[PDB]
């Protein structure tokens, strides 16, 4: 798994450029950043530039990582208590603007409408309120692995996750497909429409209003998958290096069909087996191929006292134009 | 239909560019170049790149033009004979480049393996040979627009067209979708898969019945090749919201004149397009358009794709 390691001069670069734009722009809402974001990416350094170029083309790792970022502790300041009510943008803009930079190199940013207020960039920090829940912002409870959104058709391409702080060096879990552990008649059975993979209570239609006619023709396709349950493979791509999409809590194996559970069992015990300890340290951004690779988050204990883990999410569309039905207007980067 | 014009700063900057990196890569062949493509884009003039990121992201119109390039007549020489068996690359080399930049702004450029040697950038140009042919090669057409490659999954998400040269400034016929002589039933069933669009001659596969209109239905993106498509007799809502569309279109297409120096961008999502029959007079003066082919999700063809590096399908 191959990663950039910044030379200070780099760090130091990559640091100054941020403060630059951070002080240009206003916020996220300004559109002539993100209208600006490709361009602006290009004065990132050049190694910077050919690693994650490589990285996207290569079309082979799962994940990667851009290690020794100088993320200003004093400046950041504390962890905070909630995303809800923070004024906007934070000390922490720079670092917001680096996952942009890097998502515009990778693709187009992009986010959905109903979380964390439809910020592009997302926070991941302890909420204490949510600390016996199973997301981004519980702590106690583990996070197991899954493909972001598995079963949505425009879900990520890639994850981008920068860590601001991470004292206790809690990991990221990751894991990929070994495709030689794998039967190649398992391979077969994986590659065919044979599972069902359940869409998540976030993303349901009647989840949100059911309000005017438009408002309700931007879920019908979801709405849809939910009404028909539509089989689908797990595996695709190539059959001989293939991409996934597992979310084991969400899938059913249909009880009668017993080539599919063996096969499903097998891949559910390889990428189990094969999963990763990765920590993103201060200054780690973790990049991560959603078609490639799963990903969760181990238990930890939060101090709700400002010094807590706090990462910073950007997701990634290599086709924002894919998803237009789901999006209100062409403009909008949100889905929903 | 917004469009930039270039100053002559401009134009020199992206001719100067354009012959450095001619200059420094071999071919497209050379795996750095296609690497660095987005980075080296980056180095065109400011006001280009913005435009053309407006243009993308507005995702308001069936085409945009760059105006204004110096394309050196002299250097590029005469319009060639044929395409194949012509040595790769030619002293045209810059302007290739100049449209692969352009590629790189909007997604990935890419092309099919079978389709002129697979190369990369595609040649327009009057072919003796291939003349009464309904081939863009050939000097005919009628004003069988069309989307590109209609039926296909993973056809290209944009078109790029530059042209070298276009002495009796003939046509691009452009078109797109205006929905306020469309009834909302129509559209409905026109979003519903009810229709059959069938190969075209110049792996996997399926014989499914696909929309012709797709994402958004205040808005919405086509796929159109009346040529190739046809309607279950069974389905006469689906006939009628047809005949209703291609009306439509066929009455709102116009006449776009790619003239020397220009640069067509076609989105092949909200435009149709085609070519207007011409006389070519076969004398290395003809006209010369160079294409490639954009798409925005290179990863999502890759089941029809040799390798995970190659950008050819096929
Ligand atoms: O907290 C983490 O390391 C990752 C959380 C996660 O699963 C996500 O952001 O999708
Ligand atoms: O020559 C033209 O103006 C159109 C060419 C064309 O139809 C194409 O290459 O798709
Ligand atoms: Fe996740
Ligand atoms: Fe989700
Ligand atoms: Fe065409």
């Amino acid at each position: 798994t191959p990663s950039y390691s910044l030379t200070p001069a780099e760090a130091s670069a990559v640091a100054e450029l941020t403060l630059e734009l951070a002080a240009a722009y206003g916020s996220f809402g300004d559109p002539v950043l993100l209208r600006d974001l490709p361009r602006l990416a290009a004065r990132l350094p050049e190694g910077v530039q050919d690693f994650l170029r490589e990285f996207k083309l290569a079309d082979r790792h799962g994940h990667t990582v851009i290690r020794g970022h100088d993320f200003d502790q004093r400046r950041i300041g504390p962890t905070p208590d909630h995303w809800r009510g923070r004024v906007r943008p934070g000390p922490e803009f720079p670092e917001e603007l680096l996952l942009m930079l890097y998502s515009a190199l990778l693709g187009e940013p992009f986010g959905w409408a109903t979380q964390q207020d439809g910020h592009l960039v997302h926070d991941i920090f302890p909420i204490r309120s949510h600390e016996n829940d199973q997301l981004g912002m519980g702590s106690k409870q583990l996070l197991t692995w899954h493909t972001e959104d598995a079963f949505h058709p425009y879900r990520s391409d890639y994850l981008i996750l920068g860590a601001l702080r991470n004292p206790d060096h809690v990991p990221t879990t990751v894991g990929e497909l070994d495709l030689s552990s794998l039967s190649a008649e398992d391979i077969d059975v994986l590659f065919e429409p044979r599972y069902h993979i359940a869409p998540d209570e976030s993303h349901l239609p009647k989840n949100n209003t059911i309000a005017t006619e438009e408002e309700a023709a931007r879920f019908a396709t979801i709405q849809r998958m939910i009404d028909e349950r539509p089989l689908g493979p797990l595996l695709y791509g190539s059959r001989l290096d293939p991409y996934m999409r597992l979310d084991p809590y969400f899938t059913s194996v249909p009880q009668d069909d017993t080539d599919a559970r063996r096969a499903y069992d097998a891949l559910f015990k390889v990428v189990d087996s094969g999963m990763r300890e990765v920590v993103a340290d201060q200054g780690d951004v973790l990049f991560i191929d959603n078609h490639r690779a799963v990903h969760g988050r181990l238990p930890f204990q939060a101090r709700y006292d400002g010094t807590d883990r706090w990462l910073k999410r950007v997701c990634v569309t290599s086709d924002l134009r894919r998803s237009r039905e789901m999006r209100a207007t062409s403009a909008t980067r949100l889905l929903g």
